[PDB]
């Protein structure tokens, strides 16, 4: 028993990370079979992250610009091309760490682990969710950039997020492995405000449900609710709205405690209403939301 | 910016895990060079639990009845021994993966990663820490025996943990790598309570000097304090106690922030008697004490 912030082991990914630096500027990429992606922002300097052209940037660079080091080894560039924000560099070299691997666009709400690098060297793991303002509540410092998100499914690594910036408020944006950000935001120093950081209400009922299983049973109270009373209650406290597709994934939680769920939106709704009262749930003193009705299964199971 | 429960990378340590099979009973071993090591529980039967005589319950044993795999191949045993809670079993392969590592006994307050495993397959990583009662708050389920804790310098591994039980409360027990438990606890079925799992105050600390450096600063008071002051208020709340060598650990991030330690004391000492009143630090509703002054410094400062 007992739950953590899980990530999944990381192994797989460090043998993916690489040092890229175009001129002055170093970040992280991820070599897989002959290609390493990274942050098309590699090739701006200081006084172009305000207004960027990167097609006109990147007119200027040739395959010799750009330094990709995996370890103290130098790889030899034979190609390179962007892809929305990021770049691809084709190398002479295939990957012989190269996982079995897909790139994944997450949803919000959905969770990952990250590898945090810096100088195409981890320094740490931790997991995290894409919030429903599309942005990431990560550890990042200056030169994290190409630090990468992913989920692992056995032997398969599913990349979904490579890390781009920070934005005035201290969270994260980033792209997929196509080079797509998540959310409205772009690869320039701009004024970009993130929207509401709602609350992930799917999650914390997995997180409730988690909670049941360990023992911490002190919130359950003796009330239901529907959906359409939940969702009022929601909305007011700036949860995301529960649907029946939520309800139907929190369908083997609920099985294996006994309790349907409509009667935990019932339990969640009082702790909404009437706070914690400076009692904890899983060691937390607040509703945890970034673990998905999956995790709590997974962790609570022991896959491997 | 951004702060959060950062694990070392698991790489180094996944590369060690194999699976231990003694008649019936199968949990986790960490292979080093040409020995295995595991929790000694491996070789007790379901009416040994009890009152285990680990000597004479190793009689009955002989290098043939240890089953050692690696991912999917089986490991020869030339040799087996018991070193206090652990078996050593000698193979006649030296692990490829041997990373550089080194065994140490941590002290309580300080904090390592847990790579859980089922089968020795690595199934995921948090960060946890020796609780001032020994014991940790760790997510293991049946067959997590044998997963291991660990910190990484650079290409060095050191490990200080090896999972061996859980108390009727739910919270764990283990050895370091020469097989001696943390705290009194025995790998016997009986009855063992933990004592009061107190506050780590200097940790605690460090995570306040971590808000104040990304940004959260709505605690800091106008007031300072003594450590015999402090200490007063500290043990009231069960805080372990702050002593000189705390307050010189903490130094550098009292440096960076130019908070001198004493005032950051003040100002836990006004969160102790007034709560947080709803408010969140680092997006916690409790006070944090899983990260040490030098967990604090490595993340704040990207050490790979
Ligand atoms: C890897 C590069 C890096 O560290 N950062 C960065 C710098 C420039 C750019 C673009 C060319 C605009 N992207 C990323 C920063 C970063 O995002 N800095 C930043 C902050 C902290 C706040 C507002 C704007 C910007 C952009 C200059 C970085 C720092 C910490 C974490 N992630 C990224
Ligand atoms: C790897 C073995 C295992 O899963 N567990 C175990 C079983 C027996 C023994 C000794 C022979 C006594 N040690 C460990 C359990 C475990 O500790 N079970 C347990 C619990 C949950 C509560 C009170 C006593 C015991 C001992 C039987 C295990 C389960 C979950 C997490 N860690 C270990």
């Amino acid at each position: 028993s007992g739950f953590r912030k899980m990530a999944f082991p990381s192994g797989k990914v460090e043998g993916c990370m690489v040092q890229v630096t175009c001129g002055t500027t170093t970040l992280n990429g991820l070599w897989l079979d002959d290609v390493v992606y990274c942050p098309r922002h590699v090739i701006c300097t200081s006084e172009d992250m305000l207004n960027p052209n990167y097609e006109d940037l990147l007119i200027r660079k040739s395959n010799h610009n750009f330094l990709v080091q995996a370890g103290n080894v130098q790889l030899r560039v034979i190609g390179h091309s962007m892809q929305n924000c990021v770049l691809k560099l084709k190398v002479d070299t295939a990957n012989p760490k190269t996982p079995k691997y897909k790139f994944v666009r997450i949803q919000p709400g959905q969770t990952f682990s990250v590898l945090a690098c810096y100088n195409g060297s981890p320094s740490g793991v931790y997991q995290c969710a894409m919030r429903p303002n599309f942005t990431i509540k990560g550890s990042f410092l200056n030169g994290s950039c190409g630090s990468v998100g992913f989920n692992i499914d056995y032997d398969c690594v599913s990349f979904c997020y490579m890390h781009h910036m920070e934005l005035p408020t201290g969270v994260h944006a980033g792209t997929d492995l196509e080079g797509n950000f998540y959310g409205p935001f772009v690869d320039r120093q701009t004024a970009q405000a993130a929207g509401t950081d709602t609350t992930i209400t799917v999650n914390v009922l997995a997180w409730l449900y988690a909670a049941v299983i360990n023992g911490d049973r002190w919130f359950l109270n003796r009330f239901t609710t529907t959906l359409n009373d939940f969702n009022l209650v929601a909305m007011k406290y700036n949860y995301e709205p529960l649907t029946q597709d939520h309800v139907d994934i929190l369908g083997p939680l609920s099985a294996q405690t006994g309790i349907a769920v409509l009667d935990m939106c019932a339990s969640l709704k009082e702790l909404l209403q009437n706070g914690m009262n400076g009692r904890t749930i899983l060691g937390s003193a607040l509703l945890e939301d970034e673990f998905t009705p999956f995790d709590v299964v997974r962790q609570c199971s022991g896959v491997t």
